[PDB]
């Protein structure tokens, strides 16, 4: 963990000591989860709150920030927390993280390719550095620090007091915790679907190690387990060269050797694919896998050619008998090994969006190949594709009618949406507010929806510590973790968004069995403040704080 | 056959029509198959021959050369020979094609030898006669032209010995211009076929360039219907060897054509290694089912380069291992691909036939890659075609030496009792004897003799067909001296160079078998005949003797007894 310390990309905009000259010591206060803090700039923090008051069920994960900001170096800065105790009980301080809130570059508002103008840049808080045991803070600079809370299970209920102690070569802040009697389960038994696309490529890229090697394995493991931790139930594989045509800084590469031999036979191998598969597995990952693509962003198809010793591409088209053929070859093995496997029945094959014709002709190759493949899209809303996708993704501005939600849910599909590039809000990119991040959860709770999709779990551009802007998109689209397996302000508000989506699950569980319409009609109430049009009328800040104290009420 | 069909380059020596004012008709005569006719100088020849005499063996293949000139155009000139008679020769058995003109140039400009890089402006270009082509049934001539005519009679088995009278008749324009008067006297000794020849043919054979120059696909139905006759012509000359390229360019593609891997090297993402044979499957059977099925030569443990392509599972690419004979790294590669290869071989049943063949390089690298083999399989087959070496004559299978260089007397009946083959070979170095395209025919014959001579098992030379880019007009290359790189043309049309050889590789078998002969019936002065004769094959003798007038001496010698 050593070989992952790091330094920040400089600040682009430089320090105005005069804004300073007021701040004669030390500053220590709570702030905010809502609000990333500038590098620059003193907190805009008053008067110092000492104290932070904080409700949760058993089970819970819940954080808090503190905001350090100095007109002096401070050598070796470290937070630390006691436990947190209520008579003779405790929660004991190894289920407390604290990390440094690091800053990261960021442009503004977002499709389409980009160049980056460093006038238009700026180093923003969202990496939760949980790694680095101490930091040096230089003379007039403003530093956070993320404090997560994970209640255990049996805890018992009530009032927990504890301290937040910061060192420097001080203060004390005070942290108050309120245990109620409900109690949420574990990550690997909550309803949401979540699908974070995974990139293996680009760790094994960063690190410079060997694909799918016993260091590369190792160095995903505690990266992974941020995902399976928020609920994540897919997992990502390419089974081809290149799905999406290398528009991520790394290109996925095949897990699937697809060898054509001399005599007309193909040897088909699925060991990278198998390895990564019951590595996810193994985690906790294990609800689905998404295989991509059948319809990559170019139609061209790689395969090794023996006969030549050489990789050759077939450019064919969703409605060739070439397509076809070369599909059907491939899948009716695929279709045995998974069978082999006892992973058929959870495979999906994974679109992306593409002209009717296409998806449709594209459709009738898998099912020539077998019937029972089930098959996943993330895109637009399509009437006639509602029977044949059992994993059906939509973006966030189009709706499923609540008769197509429940005659999926029956039938034992998945349903949900996703934002990406095209929305300016709700987001996940290095600029957007926080508490955007837990919104999306909440909207799918009001949605009747399933869960929520986004394409980039870790698909790092050239230096992810330090600057999260790509040659494509918003800055902080491609990724949402962090080389360590350091989790972001982004995928923190996140998890606590589908915490309350499972708190609302159990609650009107209990509501519907008691009979109280009331409660229900209520947190249906307050679930309509989740309108992707009614933005401008509630912030997603104030939407997501409202709906938090209600949901604690009961 | 009709795609088969093409036009020469230009010749680049302008014709003086001075030189042709003494030619006032067309002439045809029998020509020697000694020399190679100028396209633009009448045949120098004072008075014409209308008889040519033969001599042969019952199966025995042999040839004759005629010439037609002209001061005026002859449209649609055809040849055409009569069944010979007595009993009959069929006419089946004969072969007839045009001797066509390919662009060559010469030795290095100092004249010791034709090695180095070069390019064609620094040095002559000239049309020079080296095509055998059957397949065009005529050619027109222009006017001061000059045209060979390659006559192959291939004489069954079954043939009854005596008097064979027969009669080669020349048309243009329609009407008959001459008939020549062919005689063969066939003896009372039969040569076995060439399946059956002790004599040890190794031309390394390079079926990327046949793929590439049609454009097919490699190894595909196509690609193997294209190389039938073609390596029928290998086949036909006693050839013994299989060549294999076990690995992504053995040479480094120092020809126009790089040869690709006969093996899939697949290293897999959970430490194990998958090799697929597939395609040297296919290419082995292939040429065995030609009678080409003595010896597999695989190349190559040690390519110039020193980099190993393989495929990488994990990144789901070609990579490749940099390392050297005397590493543990090259060790380590080597042993899995060979203990794996071995396993298959046995399965196939090609085990104790195939060898691994390395090129000539500094001592230590050579028994570094033999201990590498020895440790995968201790009976593992070696080849080598380089420098002599004492150190290596016991784990060489296969040994060829360059033409300078000598085994002893002792050396090469030690290694004949073992069972080992013991062989030589001329490349770019030597200016003689060799079969550059504007080599001396008969020097190409001489090869074959002087392998007699050493009583050495046979002769090696590096390219069978690694065609250039337009083989039948220019047979000149980036490298090397012009005809280095092949030996047989498009179409399975053979060479005067190839047809020499074969003849030289035919008169061996029949020393060897007179031999046998002469031992059992105590003609100790027959043998000691025969070997007078053999000594004027020497490669320090050729001022003395000239390689035609030693090839023509010793072919009346033999053919007497
Ligand atoms: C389901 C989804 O997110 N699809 C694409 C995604 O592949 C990526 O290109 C993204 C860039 O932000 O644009 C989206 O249209
Ligand atoms: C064994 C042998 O023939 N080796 C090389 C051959 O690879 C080729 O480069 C040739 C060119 O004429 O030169 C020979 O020395
Ligand atoms: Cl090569």
């Amino acid at each position: 963990q050593t070989s992952e310390y790091y330094q920040e990309a400089a600040n682009p905009i430089a320090t105005n000591p005069a804004l300073w000259a007021k701040v004669t010591a030390p500053q220590i206060s709570w702030g905010s989860t809502d609000i990333r803090y500038k590098k620059e700039e003193p907190a805009p923090i008053h008067s110092a709150q000492k104290s932070m008051n904080l409700t949760a069920w058993k089970g819970e994960k819940i954080s808090a920030q503190l905001v350090v900001w100095t007109p002096k170096v401070l050598n070796d800065l470290t937070f630390m927390v006691s436990d947190l105790t209520s008579g003779s009980a405790t929660i004991s301080k190894e289920n407390i993280r604290t990390g440094f809130v690091r800053y990261v570059i960021t442009d503004e508002l977002a499709c389409g390719y980009r160049n980056s103008a460093d006038f238009d840049s700026t180093l923003v808080a969202d990496v939760i550095d949980h790694i680095t045991p101490t930091l040096t803070l230089p003379a007039n600079s403003t530093q956070g620090g993320w404090i997560s809370v994970n209640i255990p299970q049996g805890t018992k209920a009530g009032k927990y007091t504890g301290t937040v102690t910061v060192k420097a070569d001080l203060s004390e802040l005070k942290l108050n915790l309120q245990v109620k009697n409900r109690t949420l389960p574990p990550p690997s038994e909550w309803a949401f679907h979540l699908d974070l696309w995974q990139n293996p490529y680009a760790v094994s890229r960063y690190y410079n190690v060997e694909p799918f090697s016993k260091k590369h394995f190792d160095l995903m493991r505690p990266l992974m387990k941020l995902y399976a931790d928020a609920g994540g139930k897919v997992i990502t594989a390419s089974i081809m060269h290149k799905p999406w045509n290398g528009q991520t800084y790394d290109a996925f590469e095949s897990m699937v050797t697809w060898l054509k031999k001399a005599d007309g036979t193909w040897y088909f191998d699925y060991t990278v694919f198998d390895k990564w598969v019951e590595f996810m597995m193994d985690l906790g990952v294990k609800k689905q896998i998404s295989c991509y693509s059948m319809v990559p962003w170019r139609l061209s198809f790689q395969y090794f050619d023996q006969a030549s010793n050489s990789f050759k591409f077939l450019d064919a088209k969703p409605g060739e008998v070439a397509y076809e053929e070369f599909w059907m070859n491939m899948l009716q093995d695929f279709s045995k090994h998974l069978k082999a496997k006892g992973w058929f029945d959870i495979t999906h094959i994974a679109m992306d969006e593409r002209p009717m014709k296409d998806m449709q002709e594209t459709l009738k190759v898998i099912r020539k190949a077998d019937k029972d493949f089930k098959v996943s899209l993330a895109g637009t809303y399509h009437k006639e594709l509602l029977d044949d996708l059992n994993d059906y993704c939509i973006t966030i501005a189009e709706k499923f009618t609540p008769e197509e939600i429940e005659a999926r849910r029956k039938a034992g599909k998945v349903t949900t949406y996703y934002t990406c590039c095209t929305e300016p809000r709700p987001n996940t990119f290095t600029f957007s507010e926080p508490a955007e991040a837990e919104w999306l959860a909440w909207h799918s709770a009001k949605e009747n929806l399933d869960g929520y999709l986004r394409w980039a779990l870790n698909s790092w551009v050239k230096n992810p510590l330090q600057d999260s802007r790509f040659t494509a998109w918003a800055a902080g689209d491609t990724y949402m973790i962090y080389p360590g397996a350091r989790s972001s302000i982004r995928l923190e508000r996140l998890t606590e968004g589908i915490q309350f989506f499972e708190k609302v699950r159990i609650l009107k569980e209990e509501f519907e069995e008691k009979g109280n319409k009331g409660a229900i009609k209520n947190i249906d109430k307050t679930l309509k403040m989740f309108d992707e049009s009614s933005m401008d009328k509630i912030s997603p800040t104030t939407a997501v704080n409202k709906a938090k104290k209600v949901i604690n009420r009961y």
